[PDB]
């Protein structure tokens, strides 16, 4: 298959950039340069590029080198074509960080992590970004007792709600997306999944310019089913970005392509995104891939990795239109009735006293008859495999 | 330590009266007689007792016999003086329900499912009882295309809506408790975490009237803080109830009696529910325990395994107000700084302005000493666990 | 494609027959008659049906009983053509198994657990069982302090070296597979992965009788790699049966269809035991699918259910099949080095000696040269992929 | 309580220097100095250190600095009192190694990682070391293509082989300690647990100079019962040496202090260990801490950190002598029948004729009424809770 702009796929600077030092071992691959990262992506098929401020800028370059490099990577966006959908601020690498930054006990560290970002959103929205995701990476705890959950809760709100302020006043138009993530590299990280982050945004001042960032792995680092998860986000309106790759369950993360994971996942998650009511897509931002090209690989294999992630959610999306499209499919979903959970459980007009008055639905109703019929569903089930593995 | 009605200890008639029937064997206790139950847990100290409709009324009793059986439990709690604080409805055993109470694929079952709780409803509000905990077991699914997520959404809001409806007609004052579970008996259940069900919770009509009931195992079987999860409960102000009982990870649902799972975390509990803002208690409701007596036990043990839920969390609260007390907890407390990210990041009239001029919260801020000093985690934590052992 | 009897699939008489009753609720399928079940078996193309003694002979029947149920099945085998690849005995349901049976803390319980083996292998050795599979899935604890696992393994060995001895002296030539299992009825199960099981194996009286039963969920309840544990199991050379089916990572046991679990585990174990060294497979005993038809199916999603076992295993085949004979993964395979692991590190005749006199081995070696080389890890894996998704 | 030489407490270079550079995070404290933590350990209670090649000697070193480090070095050792128990290798870190040492894919590099062994041995039995430690954290794959694992087996065994060969034939008189781990940072290591490095060891050409070095974080990565393997390594009596930490379940390796992870299972180890038939230790070996101080801590936090492994440890050995010496416990024993597991489940002179034939096994044997007695099992356990609480 091929990918166009209108699939939306974008990727990190930090994701095909990233050199593979982990916790146990040094770099494997050397720098890449911004410049060079945009126009292979452009070339991968990509429509646009995100990063983090120090991805981009070095930490503390002056402004005249901070300047330089904004320019530069300004004119490669401009000669490919690629667009910035989304920057985002690094509140985890630097000492600084260490107890968090918007929740950090030391309150100097917070009033320095609000600048951080203010200046983030002001590059942001120089160059086109329509979301800023917040990952609170170090927002946590190693130890019950170290940190106040209540307060650190206020304290993230309060600076969330300066950011939307001066947004707003700027006439940024920006979104807002809260990344949950459960652990690592916390012991236990605040907003620990996609429902604790959506509950959260719910009590901002301007709740309609929050949503979250959900990640695979993320969900998956927890064993929690990831399109049931965003199944819930949609139902909210909360799914304002996301961010896919390949986990293994519980476990560091792993950040692998997307699909190289949890694949029966993969394509339920796909057919959630593309098989939208009325044909259309149910989501309409950027197919974001937030994964890491194994440390085993050189820069040959990061460029393969780096199409295996559109390769992968194509190969997806078209098994998932032709499951759907299936009559034996609308068959077995017709006999599971999973059709059947839209119509609602009342009547029209119908309220506590009408039902209470229908005996069909208690005194006269034969719970032993319906308990004993089947739905159907290892057969709904094994005929999705079916098309997943290309066999129908 | 004894246990006092000010404590306010209670019980499920299905904790006690298991008869340990599990996944791969037969029950090993004969049935326990619910107003033995109620004799029981009286003299161990319980303030009040709850139950399931059909753990009290078995399922298909004619109404002489429904009759029958009320009328003795009431009499055995007039004589205790125990009360009735909550009650539930078993949506999850009969085989009617194998899809689910109200978001199971089959029209007739969730109008069915709604009949059964609006029932249990009378009988609560008859006994006195302030909550209704929902614990949707079958809502769920084994196979991601057997359910449409949105769509069961939908329908569970439009059950609670309706029960809120009859609640408030009727002058019942019952408040809603939606319990969370990631897992079993469906592969994966609705509403997973305590997280996806408070951002449920505030999209229903009355969401003043809804909380949320979560289970100390619920949250361990996804491997997440429980005391953390209850801290961002508390601070939503949805902690209704609260089920207390012992996990040993991600496996399946052990039911142990409070603090024979994660110790650590029963400790910063009992501290988070204890040593509450003023000197008070930070939650006032019922310590329910939901717990199972080993299928190794006979009667000795069940009464057994009642009082150790007591002592454990008695002997848990005094090494928290212990710790609290001391001194030297005092001084790593100043030392870890928990205390500064209770004082606002901001000071009082600064905003997004006044924070940009501020050269020291950024352009003039030495980062790189402030990432220099050391919080003292380990050592309050070493001193946390001192109090935990009786070391101090 | 369709089953051949040289496919040798088999299903235990208890997976088609669970009538769904789980932890949770009542069962929602009527009994499923042993001689029927036989039939139907056949049918979908089974070569062999396996049992607990308690599945097919009721447990207490008087001997007149339990003959005449033994004549019925035989007549039905006979006519069928099926056969009886191996038996095993039901020590975990009765009460009286509750702390274990081989290592209950109460002597005359292990007394009875021999005895009630021994009568399963004579039946098995009359019905032509080559393997008697052992699960100890009541040996364990909840509590560290109630069991002493040194006393505990002592008495396992015990038993196992008696159960030897006997066949042996009978001349029923039976091989013995120790089923491993981490969790699930007892909290935590002795002998808990496949590694555990071997490492045991080996300190019997007759270490060559005996081997292991591994199964695909039970390995994954740890969130091990079942491909990769089997993979060692195969190089101990103690593979003497396999109980294949789906799982999600860390929860309870969920006996899914194979391949409904981790696809992309059941790709790699398929391509593992059917493309073994020599063209052939590396495994040639029966393909066991210890499965559960979930409990929303009736009798059509049961059978159902038994094929989709069948299907998977066949499609997956053919994909492994397909993946090996192409010349792009082939070279890709190169290219990795796949191969280059089963060339011996020392050369013909060399020491450590000659090794430490190789100066290219260190002295002269270039770590930081090879260090920088990709292995090409990724478009392997994607090419593997693209043969199970039928892309290639 | 103080810590003395006859507790062996020993450290490694690396724990007490970890500089705390994180997957996601720059180093937070400065490099430590050798001779400084030698002095360091001796001063707080340690009987031993502990290192791999490149902690002590940086990676690339001319033989003059080498020697000079190790004289130094020696010249501490010598002044303190310290004593080197164990050394270990670096076949993780750089580049080279990023597919594994000994069974690397490259055949180059499997040579060189043999090299980098030899000579490790060579300082090792300079400075008196008994044991040497594996651990091949670099060893296993991210994806099952590949890796051969029978192939991997076959190279691990051929470079252990060889290290026997040589330490014999030195007269070096080391014992060899293989290290299993079941991911990160490969996605799944080869030897994932305590049970699988066992079965390995088995098959050795010299399998009595090779036993294991669990470590508590690597099993409670996989959600097993850390006390339970190692009461089955003892039993195997292939525990050679030991690695204590604290972790929360399957998440990124924690590397906590001992006992801040799971607080009951490092009681029951420490219970195990220590109070070993006839009343002394069933372990003699170092009591070796693995464990990083977090990284939100300064050098103060780091000596806090490693005075706090001791007094757990310590204090845990308090409270389980107090436990096995409580006359209630002794009572609490005897119900729970722990003791009746030591005698055999046959009589003296007993084999499987004089079982068939005695009729109280089996025929006249009342499974029923043993199956309803009760094991006390609960109140053991709060029991041995309440001495870990101090409350008893
Ligand atoms: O787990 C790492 C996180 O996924 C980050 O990459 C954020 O998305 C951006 O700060
Ligand atoms: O996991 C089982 C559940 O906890 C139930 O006991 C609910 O609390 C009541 O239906
Ligand atoms: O988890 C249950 C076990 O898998 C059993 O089915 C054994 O294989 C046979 O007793
Ligand atoms: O998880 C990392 C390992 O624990 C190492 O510290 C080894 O013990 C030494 O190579
Ligand atoms: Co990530
Ligand atoms: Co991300
Ligand atoms: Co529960
Ligand atoms: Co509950
Ligand atoms: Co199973
Ligand atoms: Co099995
Ligand atoms: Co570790
Ligand atoms: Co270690």
């Amino acid at each position: 298959v091929q990918a166009t702009r209108e699939d939306k796929f974008s990727f990190g600077l930090w994701t095909v950039g990233w050199q593979a030092r982990d916790a146990f071992g040094d770099a494997t691959r050397t720098a890449l340069d911004p410049v060079e990262a945009v126009h292979k992506l452009a070339e991968i098929g990509a429509y646009g590029i995100t990063f983090h401020d120090d991805d981009l800028v070095p930490f503390g370059s002056d402004a005249q080198t901070r300047d330089g490099i904004i320019a530069g990577f300004k004119k490669a966006l401009d000669e490919t074509g690629l667009i910035v959908p989304m920057v985002t601020t690094n509140l985890f690498t630097h000492p600084v960080f260490k107890d968090g930054g918007f929740t950090s006990n030391d309150r100097s560290v917070r009033r320095y992590a609000i600048r951080k970002v203010l200046r983030q959103m002001d590059l942001g929205a120089e160059l086109g970004a329509k979301t800023l995701v917040l990952w609170g990476g170090r927002e946590g705890a190693e130890y019950d007792s170290a940190k106040d959950v209540s307060a650190a809760l206020d304290r993230y709100r309060e600076a969330l709600n300066l950011l939307a302020q001066y947004s707003e006043d700027r006439g940024y138009g920006l979104r807002f997306a809260i990344e949950p993530k459960p652990n690592e590299p916390r012991g236990d990280i605040l907003l620990p999944t996609a429902g604790h982050a959506i509950a959260f945004v719910q009590e901002l001042e301007r709740p309609e310019l929050f949503g979250i960032n959900p990640e695979t792995g993320h969900e998956q680092m927890s064993n929690l089913n990831f399109t049931q998860g965003i199944a819930q986000a949609l139902w909210h309106k909360k799914l304002f970005h996301i961010d896919l790759n390949g986990q293994h369950g519980p476990k560091f993360d792993q950040d692998l392509v997307f699909g190289h994971g949890d694949l029966l996942n993969a394509f339920s998650l796909v057919d959630l995104l593309e098989n939208g009511p009325d044909g259309a897509p149910a989501y309409d931002g950027p197919r974001h891939f937030d994964y890491k090209p194994s440390r085993t690989e050189d820069y040959d294999g990061v460029w393969e990795s780096a199409k295996a992630n559109i390769r992968m959610y194509l190969l997806l999306k078209e098994r998932a239109k032709a499951f759907r499209a299936d009559p034996e499919v609308q068959e077995a979903l017709a006999a599971s009735k999973v059709a059947e959970l839209k119509t609602p459980t009342l009547n029209p007009g119908e309220g506590y006293a009408e039902l209470l008055a229908d005996r069909s639905a208690f005194e006269d109703y034969d719970a032993d008859a319906v308990g004993a019929k089947g739905f159907g569903f290892v057969k709904l089930n094994q005929l999705a495999i079916e098309h997943l593995l290309g066999a129908r």
